[PDB]
């Protein structure tokens, strides 16, 4: 068990860290988005979380891009009411992590380098994908030129 808190109010994770469900209460969290398309929304009969799936898989063809405007709401949403966010997906956090950094720099005005940097601080293992990187990378020219 294990949720790593990127934010104060945004917390990241695997499919292990999902499912403490005294910890997420503990750190009051009431949104929770699951990057899979097998895995359950972990606790959803017990009507505790908002939740929202992004139906991605952990390929190299993967398009996490489509989901980034979608998750950032939820995240907002989240903070704009007070309560903690748990965004997840499986062992290497690599979907789960893309869409952490992609806020980090639209919300936070970080550039891609330093908010990999900054999760990567202080989420130490996250698998790698070239072509979620080649996505990011993309992103941030859209940033810079006011294109999104
Ligand atoms: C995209 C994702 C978080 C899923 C990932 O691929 C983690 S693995 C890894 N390993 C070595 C690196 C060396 C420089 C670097 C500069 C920018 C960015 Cl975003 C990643 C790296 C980098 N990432």
């Amino acid at each position: 068990a294990e949720l790593t808190p990127i934010l104060p109010f945004l917390f990241l994770g695997n499919e292990q860290d999902a499912q403490d469900l005294d910890t997420m209460q503990r750190l009051n969290i009431g949104y929770v988005i699951n990057v899979t398309t097998h895995l359950p929304l972990y606790h959803y009969e017990k009507g505790l979380f908002n939740y929202k799936r992004l139906p991605a898989t952990d390929s190299n063809k993967q398009n996490l891009r489509q989901y980034f405007e979608e998750a950032f709401e939820f995240i907002e949403e989240a903070h704009q009411c007070g309560k903690g966010l748990l965004i997840h997906c499986q062992a290497g956090v690599s979907r789960s992590a893309t869409i952490v950094i992609a806020y980090l720099m639209k919300h936070t005005r970080m550039t891609m380098t330093d908010a990999y940097k900054f999760v990567k601080g202080k989420r130490p293992i996250i698998s790698p994908n070239l072509n979620f990187m080649g996505q990011l990378l993309e992103f941030e020219e859209d940033l810079n030129n006011g294109v999104t």
